[PDB]
């Protein structure tokens, strides 16, 4: 009897690869301490990983806010832990604009121009942008030029070769790309920004083994802020313990949203 456990990681950075790359680290630590055997994947959409949790094909998921809101509703998935980033269990979402865009009256100078946001799972990339919109009574696939369905990558690639004027990212993840030299931040700005949005959310389905369960929780809630950065991509420095509550802001604008 070896231990086994599938795990998979929603899309930190823009390609499944280097995702995989920096993050497999974290879930090595976890098996070991486990004395488990592991698999991993990183599927490109963060609707993709909502989904493999909700069908059983996930031991334990780092899932997007609403990826884990939607896995909850549909099939129980249990919250452990919220993700730390540069200390704190927090984010925001952006949208970006192309670095020459007039913005002095945004969004009511906009209408027309090429928006894309992300696939129907993503937090950040398409459920607070579209609950942004519908607060001041924008509808974006009549308003914009409007595409759905990009990854942050896709979007950030896109607005500094100029073939979108807007499209939505995460700070953490436009920080990363800057970091790593795949953004030259002089060709794009923030545009909106939203408020404080609970970090992704360490999950296991809703019959988990609770001995298991509480072991997890506690090796990655106990990691040193330095332990933890050591083990996944800059910024990404710990978990903290958490509850479905703490996605109370999520599940909220998702109601909303019908």
């Amino acid at each position: 009897g070896k231990l086994h456990l599938r795990f998979a990681i929603a899309p930190m950075r823009p390609t499944p690869s280097q995702t995989i790359k920096e993050f497999e680290p974290i879930f090595k630590y976890l098996a070991d301490q486990l004395g488990a055997t592991y698999e991993i994947v990183s599927p490109e959409s963060w609707a993709a990983i909502s989904v493999a949790m909700t069908n059983g094909h996930v031991d334990v998921g780092w899932l997007g806010p609403w990826g884990y809101v939607l896995s909850n509703k549909k099939a129980g998935t249990e919250v452990l832990a919220t993700v730390k980033y540069r200390g704190e269990p927090f984010y925001k979402a952006l949208i970006v604009g192309r670095a020459d865009l007039p913005i002095k009256k945004w969004p009511e100078d906009a209408k027309g121009l090429k928006l894309s946001l992300s696939d129907q799972g993503n937090t950040s990339g398409w459920l607070i942008p579209m609950a942004y919109f519908k607060s001041i009574g924008i509808d974006p696939a009549s308003y914009f030029e409007y595409r759905e369905g990009a990854t942050f990558g896709q979007n950030e690639s896109q607005i500094q070769h100029g073939l979108i004027d807007l499209g939505s990212d995460m700070d953490r993840g436009r920080n990363g790309m800057i970091e790593a030299g795949q953004i030259d931040p002089s060709k794009s700005k923030i545009v909106w920004e939203s408020s404080k949005l609970p970090n992704d959310a360490i999950s296991v389905p809703k019959d988990f083994d609770p001995a298991l369960k509480a072991r997890i929780t506690e090796i990655l809630t106990s990691l040193s802020e330095e332990k933890a950065q050591s083990l996944m991509g800059s910024g990404y420095n710990g978990f903290v313990k958490a509850k479905h509550s703490d996605y109370k802001v999520i599940e909220d604008a998702g109601r909303i949203l019908g």
